[PDB]
DNA sequence: AAAATAAAAGGAAGTG
DNA sequence: TCACTTCCTTTTATTT
């Protein structure tokens, strides 16, 4: 199946949700959702899992904290703001 | 100088 | 044991 990340970084690389969520520094690889239409992407990785319930920000949200051990992907200090390792883009 | 609202944080139990 | 998911609470940041 797929995981989180992978959700992001094809919709980054698809210009899918541009609405939703963009790249910052697609060479660091940092990106950030909006504070509006943030509550919409949730919904559909909720739904691409078929989850019990309706998918959240704040609950999607938690799941990114957990690849801070991993180190798929880091919090930045910044609002809505996350960064891929370069292990998940490349090299 | 406060509120109000949103973001971040993280323990713990639940789910296939 | 993954890979989140769900829930709850508290702290921190921003915006109003």
């Amino acid at each position: 199946k797929i995981r989180l990340y992978q959700f992001l970084l094809d919709l980054l690389r698809s210009g899918d949700m541009k609405d939703s969520i963009w790249w910052v520094d697609k060479d660091k690889g940092t990106f950030q959702f909006s504070s509006k239409h943030k509550e919409a992407l949730a919904h559909r990785w909720g739904i691409q899992k078929g989850n019990r319930k309706k998918m959240t920000y704040q609950k999607m949200a938690r799941a990114l904290r957990n690849y801070g051990k991993t180190g798929e992907v880091k919090k930045v200090k910044k609002k809505l703001t996350y960064q891929f390792s370069g292990e998940v883009l490349g090299r």
